[PDB]
């Protein structure tokens, strides 16, 4: 048939944008910790299920390995990093990625303006958009167990779009794919994301595993 996908356009909490445009028009050193915060909020997710889950373990139904996994990819020059906890709900994904104001956007613009570490930006609140400090796009497949799958993108632009997703099937957990830029292709190659893992995140409590091609 003419599938009938639905996609609901956004605009970016004016000072969010703000943000991602210091992240992506600034060069800066350490930007191999993208991995260390997207691989953090993936064990925030994985632990919120675990607690779900001994109370209802039918909410690993759809689910129940609860792990990481990282997926370089040198045909798209994509890095993937996907878990299985618990994943967002359209709200969820909505408020978290972009819609509504983040309490710390504020306070860090001023913290690298004056000379702070881009390190800081898990410490206030808003680690994701460390994604474009190499990801020239960045999509966020989720799925979650009350709700259906969804498929967030951006370019920046001020825009993201998300996008109620058929495709792969997911059982439960997020997807992050990124399609990094073509000076950042060092962070598909099988020893640097062991490195930079080895390194930035030997505290994550998840088996991450990396699918080397
Ligand atoms: C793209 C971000 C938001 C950064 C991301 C999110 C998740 C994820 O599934 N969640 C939902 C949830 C619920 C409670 C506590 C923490 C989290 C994080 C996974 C990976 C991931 O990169």
């Amino acid at each position: 048939p003419m599938e009938e996908e639905e996609v609901e356009t956004f605009a970016f909490q004016a000072e969010i944008a703000q943000l991602m445009s210091l992240i992506i028009n600034t060069f800066y050193s350490n930007k191999e910790i993208f991995l260390r915060e997207l691989i953090s909020n993936s064990s925030d997710a994985l632990d919120k299920i675990r607690y779900e889950t001994l109370t209802d373990p039918s909410k690993l139904d759809s689910g129940k390995e609860l792990h990481i996994n990282l997926i370089p990819n040198k045909q798209d020059r994509t890095l993937t990093i996907v878990d299985t906890g618990i994943g967002m709900t359209k709200a969820d994904l909505i408020n978290n990625l972009g819609t509504i104001a983040k309490s710390g956007t504020k306070a860090f613009m001023e913290a690298l303006q004056a000379g702070a570490d881009i390190s800081m930006i898990g410490q206030f609140g808003v680690g994701f958009y460390s994604a474009y400090l190499v990801a020239e796009k960045v999509t966020v497949i989720t799925k979650h167990n009350d709700d259906e799958q969804y498929a967030w993108e951006s370019s920046a632009g001020g825009s993201f779009t998300v996008r109620t997703d058929t495709g792969e099937p997911m059982g439960r957990g997020t997807k992050v794919i990124l399609h990094l830029k073509e000076d950042q292709t060092e962070y598909l190659e099988e020893r640097r994301i062991k490195e930079i893992v080895k390194k930035h995140s030997q505290f994550i409590g998840y088996p991450i595993t990396l699918f080397v091609e």
